[PDB]
């Protein structure tokens, strides 16, 4: 709280903080314990996480959390020096932790003076890795010094410094916990305007947290900042009337709920990675038609999401996604659209030939980092639109790597989904038959959607939607058109709204709202799409 | 090391360390017998293996043990210094070595002091390794200064510090042996009681510890390192009490069996390669249907590895491995998981795009260090899953180095098997005939699982097991249900389930039990998978 950072500061961790109290901060208070009864405590914990998710900050609260000498190093310059000066500087840093013992060796990215063991071929780079190993090595259990240390992958460093010797204990500090986060937002609100003592607020918070998966604890933060920006520009016209600070208002400040839910939208969630493009509003009640597979859509992925707490009295398990598959042209893209601009949780899209061609070595690494990605993002929906496109048969008897790399790793990261988590698959086909069955097995999709075409009815609702925008006249009654035409795809009739203002705008120069003949020539230009060719096609294909 | 390093200290690597004291300690000792009579004694040893594990500890057990002056010098704080006074600093040494000897003269991570044969660019990496070739080289007799030292690389030296006559015993120490554990646990226990002694719960401390089939020396007393922590959590409620520590419970705490028992789930698995695979959960009850694959699956794992004494009384080298193929959704990966999470020996999973993309320099490498790290932490499962994406046949040559690479270094690595070596082959596929043909050759497996489909006697078994979870009404007839369909897969019945609640929280938002009409409507809702066309076509596969 007040503290510089201390205990109280830290919060929302508390099974990991437990580990960090009832691992080194224990024997470090009261050595009389484990003087009585055997073992050596540990001699370094290494924090693995999302990565520098405030990772420091953690460690950096053992600075007034022990009472332990301060004994910072930072990574970047413990390497620098001129030649081989660099080695005798850790161990000079080293012997003064002895001398200072209790000490808080506190040296973080710790895989930058902890490269590969041999996977790495520099030498300076092999003096400091060996030199840390028999740093770590000619022991004085003496040195009763921890040594902290965090780094962005678990085996960036050496794997001889895994070892259960040399750096036995080691820490792993997860995503917050939606529970958790609240004691996040708690700490940092507890600096800035709330609404009053606002118990309110408290659940307010609570609400706000589970609005959304959350973000990072950074992150997190980051949302009480913006929150911040936002009420700011609120003052902003009141504030900036003059150069000097007013008084007046400086306590006559107020933030509240309501700059928070603007905020909460439009700070941008990307727990991490540029993943995550802008989609175009759209809402599930702005999608027409297909009522009936909203109504399945909607509650296979609201469900659990909206409401845990149903979904587990059920006890079943959550579903993981489904399959869009029709004749093209009924804007598979716009009802996942529909679904992602709603979704509680983010919704994470990676393009099919993207992926396919994404540079990384051109290879399947890339396939995997979208669901590593996701599975760290979790609860979260992953799309994958023309998944044919990513993935056609492993039934091909000629394998290329396009198929090796790609086509059955998506297989098996699919396969690989760590189950808890809250991936939804939404994935997308035309042709479904062009992939490989594997993925219309289950286990990846749960539901197979055929999406029928519209008939004459739900064109009537679609197309109601679909020149809502745009002015209609007395002359026109849309129930007539939808009557004309059955054989128009909810594509063309997108098409057909718009080509009657091009006949529209040729008839009267000055505008004017449409008419039943602005339609009429309109028909006659495109052409119906839905053919019964095709759709016998997917009649019969969902015989399959 | 305090209370003297001796060689009664260390232990558990008694057979190795038996080579120590024959080889340098013996001459040393009483030289006047094979002065007498005998030949040059050695001069030198590299100590290969897992490091620090006891390297250190071996050396640190002659230096009081034998009035050969230990001289801890370490490799990065030799070779720093001011330009061309850092090879003399190792010069100084050796000197006075000849004064003072005999003498252990010790220096470690000899890759450190010996980098490269020559292949580094370093002036004065080459010239300290040349030096020291040299400092081998000078050589009096009268220094029988024995130099210990160890690495990770057991070649990064020159040729010249292998070559008999130089460091020319070299001992290599590995994992300990089973009996070779209680030594190194036993040892642990005179430093802490698990209530006293007990010779009976010494005894069973004895077993216990083969009822885990290894970890390597260090990980061994990390085991021991975790019974004190778990301890000190039974404690914790009580201790967090006291401010200033009881007497009356100081030593009156009892580091029970259970804690033992239960500090050995969760303990570090391997050291190296720690990073090693996520958790799965499954229980071997859990896994229904497939009984008779159960029971044959079951015991090529299981027995080898439950009664070893068994298995040599019938003296057939253990299962080769075996493959499950089958039409897929059989969710042949759960029928793996299983059987790797109540196995005694390790899992090891590796999922086949996420090494197919490491070619850690267009090099498989690192498939081979998978296998490598297995072959050390014998004997453990190995889990290939789409085995065929990372085998595809060697019939296609539609490849650059994709086959050459990984396939063709599968070969070499299941090949690579030692009879001691228990790595056990758990293949999965979806299609076999994709697969290198030489992999489906005998060695390369054992046995071929085909796996029969889901039959109703059997789906009743998966369906009990799957809804055993859910509400289960009295108006639900199981057996009806099973009896109902079959060419439903269990991967659909476990949605089929799921869509039954779907159904009813549809019907009623208060969650009443599944009934019989839950299921059926949800039965015509999903379809079955299994198409006997395919079937026949791997039934009559497993001809070929």
């Amino acid at each position: 709280e007040v503290s510089r950072i201390s205990y109280e500061d830290i919060g929302g961790l508390s099974e990991q903080l437990g580990k960090i109290r009832e691992m080194i901060e224990l024997p470090l208070k009261h050595p009389e314990l484990f003087e009585r009864l055997g073992i050596t405590p540990p001699k370094g914990v290494i924090l693995y996480g999302p990565p520098g998710t405030g990772k420091t900050l953690i460690a950096r609260a053992v600075a007034n959390e022990s009472g332990a000498n301060f004994l910072s190093i930072n990574g970047p310059e413990i390497m620098s020096k001129y030649y081989g000066q660099s080695e005798q500087k850790l161990r000079e840093i080293f012997s003064k932790a002895e001398e200072t013992a209790p000490s808080i060796i506190f040296i973080d990215e710790i895989d930058s003076i902890a490269p590969k063991r041999e996977e790495v071929q520099g030498e300076v780079e092999r003096r400091v890795v060996a030199q840390l190993l028999t740093l770590m090595d000619g022991m004085k259990e003496r040195g009763h010094v921890i040594v902290i240390g965090a780094t962005n992958r678990i085996d960036a460093i050496d794997p001889a410094l895994r070892r259960p010797g040399r750096f036995d204990r080691e820490i792993e500090i997860g995503v917050p916990d939606r529970n958790g986060r609240k004691e996040i937002l708690m700490i940092h609100t507890r600096n800035m305007p709330l609404g009053m003592s606002e118990e309110e607020k408290n659940k307010f918070l609570e609400e706000m947290a589970d609005y959304t998966y959350g973000f990072v604890g950074a992150d997190l933060a980051a949302l009480v900042r913006e929150s911040a920006m936002n009420a700011l520009r609120r003052y902003l016209p009141e504030i900036d009337l003059d150069k000097p600070i007013p008084t007046e208002i400086l306590e006559k400040m107020v933030v509240t709920e309501d700059d928070f839910k603007n905020a909460l939208k439009s700070i941008e969630p990307s727990s991490l990675r540029e993943v995550m493009v802008e989609v175009p509003n759209v809402h599930w009640d702005d999608i027409g038609g297909l009522e009936d597979v909203k109504r399945e859509i909607k509650e296979t992925v609201e469900l659990p999401l909206l409401k845990p707490d149903v979904f587990k009295r059920l006890g079943i398990r959550p579903s993981k996604g489904f399959l869009l598959y029709g004749p093209p042209g009924v804007g598979k893209t716009l009802l996942a659209k529909a679904v992602a601009t709603e979704s509680n949780a983010n919704f994470i899209s990676i393009k099919g030939p993207e992926v396919l061609s994404k540079w990384v070595g051109e290879s399947e690494k890339a396939i995997r980092e979208i669901f590593k990605k996701a599975k760290q993002v979790a609860p979260a929906i992953v799309f994958l639109d023309e998944i044919d496109s990513i993935a056609p048969r492993r039934g091909t008897t000629s394998d290329s790597g396009v198929t090796e790399r790609i086509v059955n790793q998506l297989l098996t990261s699919l396969d690989g989904i760590e189950v808890m988590n809250g991936v939804v698959v939404i994935g997308a086909t035309n042709r479904p038959d062009i992939m490989d069955p594997a993925l219309l097995r289950a286990g990846r999709f749960d539901k197979l959607i055929y999406i029928p075409p519209p008939d004459k009815e739900a064109r009537l609702s679609i197309l109601k939607v679909h020149t809502k925008n745009m002015p209609l006249a007395p002359d026109v009654d849309l129930n007539d058109i939808a009557q004309r035409t059955e054989g128009y795809v909810g594509a063309d009739l997108e098409n057909l709204c718009r080509e009657a203002g091009m006949n529209a705008y040729r008839e009267n120069p000055d505008a004017t709202s449409v008419s039943q003949k602005n339609f009429l020539d309109a028909l006659k230009t495109i052409r119906p799409s839905v053919d019964e060719e095709v759709i016998k096609f997917y009649r019969t294909l969902s015989e399959t």
